[PDB]
């Protein structure tokens, strides 16, 4: 129940007050699958890309206290490249059986393998897919050691 | 109860966005917006690779008022527009009319892009687009109005707009 290796240090304890985990079903995978998706945000943005993903915004947040004005929404994009477009990253079982989700957080879809969907292979460089692809082949490998395959894909859809 | 040419997505998202009962052509105007919500969605497969366009249509009231303020703009609840180029930075809305010619703005908030129940595109529509969304746009209205004539709701259409 603690956390696997192909996951960084950095990236697991900053997971942790991101979600309560206990309180959901399959609570572990749900927060490794979101590691997962952190650590993509990561390779592609490695600047363009601002991360918004798990961000702090507790001195926002307090500034706005005391001005009284409007709290930071909830509901904010994965990452934003300033061409000024927002993002979300997917992790998805059929590239094929794919729609967008949203017209202004662009998905950026891929398998557990780690192929990308057309449009998503688009923004990306070779590079950076190389190294998604082989993060997420990493990641596969500790899903089957530990024979959660089907929590994994549940957890997906 | 979706027609066969409107994407299944499109169908459920098109649910909820408007009481379709309280009309009185209610099921056509569903039908109608699909097809600008369609048209949007295939200006949108248009890349830089960044996307060109987000497609303010049917979204989550949140996520429109997030990026409006990363992108220092703004728009009525009543009037927002359908799409929002992201290189040009320029709002657009999509219209549905029967005659190209005499068009002029419908709002001074946004620009509009017309088209034809042919699959025609206005001029001014026309020169901001590429000929790759004309032919994606004319073939789906083709598909479109194909489907009008097969169950004969020629009239309703017309009428409504």
């Amino acid at each position: 129940t603690d956390r696997p290796d192909h996951i960084d240090s950095r990236v697991w304890e900053l997971s942790e007050t991101q979600e309560d985990w206990i309180t959901q079903v399959h609570g572990h995978v749900r927060r490794v699958v979101e590691c997962w998706k952190y650590t993509i945000c990561c390779l592609i943005s490695n600047p363009q890309y601002d991360v918004f993903k798990w961000q702090d915004r507790s001195t926002i947040e307090w500034i706005c206290s005391k001005k009284k004005v409007q709290y930071p929404e909830r509901d904010t994009p994965d990452l934003y490249d300033n061409r000024a477009v927002a993002y979300k990253v997917l992790l998805v079982s059929d590239l094929s059986d794919h729609s967008p989700t949203s017209g202004i957080y662009h998905d950026l879809a891929f398998n557990l393998e780690g192929e990308a969907e057309e449009s998503c292979a688009l923004v990306l460089r070779g590079s950076q897919l190389q190294d998604i692809k082989g993060f997420l082949c990493r990641a596969l490998e500790w899903v089957v050691s530990n024979n959660l395959t089907q929590e994994v894909v549940e957890t997906i859809s």
